[PDB]
């Protein structure tokens, strides 16, 4: 509350560390459904159904330009990429399985780096 604060967690390396995680997600062999925005002209149903599209390139641009106020807003956009994928793709598809694999990979890196 006013003039009463928990001890200051060091957040000075968060930008760099989120960049490294994002590099490792970019270079994973199952990243290919997630590298670029879904083409809304060429994928019937996507625009109407997926209210907030998100992809790795868009997270990279937001990160590089100071559009994440903190490390949690960064994790929300990463998770959004996988929630969107589950919304549109069957579990038993190459893309559906890719999404599950990447989400696992992300959550471990996140825990090991920050928890």
């Amino acid at each position: 509350s006013m003039s009463v604060k928990k001890p200051k967690r060091d957040d000075s390396k968060d930008l760099a560390l989120c960049s490294m995680i994002l590099t490792e997600m970019e270079t994973h062999e199952d990243a290919w459904p997630f590298l670029l925005p879904v083409n809304l002209k060429l994928v019937p149903g996507y625009k109407k159904v997926i209210k907030k599209p998100m992809d790795f390139s868009t997270i990279r641009e937001k990160l590089s330009s100071g559009q994440y106020p903190n490390l949690e807003t960064f994790a929300l956009d990463v998770r959004l990429v996988f929630d969107n994928c589950e919304t549109f793709n069957e579990d038993d598809s190459d893309i559906g399985r890719a999404g599950h694999n990447m989400r696992k990979y992300f959550e471990k890196k996140w825990t090991d780096t920050f928890k």
